[PDB]
């Protein structure tokens, strides 16, 4: 006030300078994405899709260095935007060197005042622009919020997201906005809180927090099932559950993303996964 920093923030911060990407991937959907900026072209890692958001970590060699909570990778330049956004501080701020509780001062910001987010979830800080001052600032300090503040854990922030496209038709292959498929819905959710989990069904299986029992799930968790009775031992769908015994999932059973009971559902659970942690 403007001097008060909480002994939860670490002192010390590896925090690199990075912006904001929106991806574009022009005349379609996806975007082929490597680990490297020179790579084995033929062996790209996954893609990432039209509309998802992104830290950018620089350029080079015609890539973006691209960041989705832990995961990174490199994808054409071309296929993404830098954006930033405008908003207002709410309270008396400093701007400081890096996001820590040992940064120097960079800038001191009056309450109201207009600033440029440059940078979000940078360990409890906006990175902003104000009148050429750049930065960071406490994320409470202003007024825009990149994820719910409602909710009691990013589970279910989660649980929420996906309940925002209920209606929204069944296309295989697509994540949004409007179309989804029943893993491309999973991966926009938490691409919308910065959590990164991977494509397809079968190897979102694989990873988050194993749930063993049921009785433990909790919004936000995924649930892989197997539905193929032709290769009965494959992950083949995936949905989210919401709470109250409810999952929603994107369903070729009425092409749309719906509710659907869980315990009414006739096909076997695989694992329950949880990739949110706070």
């Amino acid at each position: 006030g403007p001097g008060m920093l909480s002994i939860l923030l670490s002192a010390s911060s590896s925090y690199q300078t990075q912006t904001i990407g929106r991806l574009t991937t022009p005349g379609t959907n996806l975007v082929k994405a490597y680990k490297s900026s020179n790579p084995d072209l033929a062996r790209n890692c996954y893609w990432l899709y039209f509309d998802y958001y992104v830290h950018i970590l620089g350029y080079e060699n015609g890539f973006a260095h691209v960041r989705i909570g832990t995961e990174d990778c490199w994808i054409s330049k071309d296929s993404l935007e830098e954006i930033t956004i405008p908003t207002q501080s709410v309270t008396e701020a400093n701007i400081y060197s890096e996001p820590s509780r040992t940064g120097t001062i960079v800038r001191y910001v009056p309450a109201n005042s207009q600033v440029t987010i440059l940078d979000f979830n940078c360990d409890g800080f906006y990175r902003i622009n104000y009148r050429g001052y750049i930065g960071y600032i406490l994320e409470d300090a202003l007024q825009y919020k990149w994820k719910q503040i409602d909710g009691a854990n990013d589970g279910e922030r989660a649980a929420n997201l996906v309940k925002t496209k209920l209606g929204c038709k069944y296309i295989l292959g697509m994540s949004g906005p409007d179309t989804y498929d029943c893993s491309g819905l999973m991966q926009w959710a938490y691409n919308r809180l910065d959590i990164f989990m991977h494509r397809t069904a079968d190897v979102q299986d694989l990873h988050g927090q194993l749930i063993e029992d049921a009785q433990d799930i909790l919004p936000g968790d995924i649930i892989t099932f197997r539905t193929d009775s032709d290769n009965p031992m494959l992950v083949t769908h995936v949905g989210m559950y919401v709470g109250n015994g409810q999952f929603i999932h994107a369903s070729t059973n009425g092409y749309v993303v719906k509710y659907q009971d869980f315990y009414k559902y006739p096909y076997p659970v695989s694992t329950i996964r949880r990739y949110w942690t706070k």
